[PDB]
């Protein structure tokens, strides 16, 4: 099975994922000098007021919280995007101490995390025929750096105990995910991929440029989850990041100047 380590890591997964070679991989490196200011860009549309999530679940590689996305309750429009895309589901990468984490970087920096928002464009039907698109997934990056606690993250924290190992799900109904986000909705964008297998080129990411501050107990908490399930030797679920790929024959462009 894939996954972080030395033996079935990153490095490793074009033997059964090939695409992992293929020419719009992600995460890549943000050069903020070389990305271009696009004044066509529109502002993000961001409409989580009616989102509905379900559960939090430990899937052997994050933790991710489900929404229900039969209706169109949280959204994300504008920006580079056609049409309406609807929340499935949000999760985080992060590692084993502050300086790394995050999969995307700026300017070669790491993030001690990064927290994607999951969003498929309606017109498919279902998040499986979107993932077959080009232009099927919007996954929205926000990167986390370590210093006063977010308040909105704090609800998560505090569920983690339950799902410390692969497999475990828990009840989390009336989450509000407008609580982590940041003041400024200013990004930059590119076509890109799924960064875990299957690495499905399907993604148009949009990366915020303004991170949120998570506290060294929040995050002190993410690395007390396991990758392994319950009654397996303990291995610690840190550094469950991809390093930045090849950004081949593509332009980052940004929304500010
Ligand atoms: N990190 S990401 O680019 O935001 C991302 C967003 C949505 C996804 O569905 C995946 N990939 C995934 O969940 N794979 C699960 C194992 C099944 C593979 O057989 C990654
Ligand atoms: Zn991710």
């Amino acid at each position: 099975h894939w996954g972080y380590g030395k033996h079935n890591g990153p490095e490793h997964w074009h033997k059964d994922f090939p695409i992992a070679k293929g020419e719009r991989q992600s995460p890549v490196d943000i050069d903020t000098h070389t990305a271009k200011y696009d004044p066509s860009l529109k502002p993000l549309s961001v409409s989580y007021d009616q989102a509905t999530s379900l559960r939090i679940l430990n899937n052997g590689h994050s933790f991710q919280v489900t929404f229900d996305d039969s209706q169109d309750k949280a959204v994300l429009k504008g920006g580079p995007l056609d049409g309406t895309y609807r929340l499935l589901q949000f999760h985080f990468h992060w590692g084993s101490l502050d300086g790394q984490g995050s999969e995307h970087t700026v300017d070669k920096k790491k993030y001690a995390a990064e927290l994607h928002l999951v969003h498929w464009n309606t017109k498919y039907g279902d998040v499986g025929k979107a993932v077959q698109q080009p232009d099927g997934l919007a996954v929205l990056g926000i990167f986390l750096k370590v210093g006063s606690a977010k308040p909105g993250l704090q609800k998560v924290v505090d569920v983690l105990d339950s799902i410390k190992t692969e497999g475990k799900s828990a009840d989390f109904t009336n989450f509000d995910p407008r609580g982590l986000l940041p003041e400024s909705l200013d990004y930059w964008t590119y076509p890109g991929s799924l960064t875990t297998p299957p690495l499905a080129e399907c993604v148009t990411w949009i990366v915020l440029k303004e991170p949120i501050s998570v506290s060294s107990e929040q995050v002190l908490k993410f690395r007390k989850l396991n990758f392994n399930g319950e009654g397996e030797p303990e291995e610690l679920m840190v550094d469950n990041w991809r390093p930045a790929q090849p950004l081949k024959n593509r332009q980052i462009k940004a929304s500010f100047k």
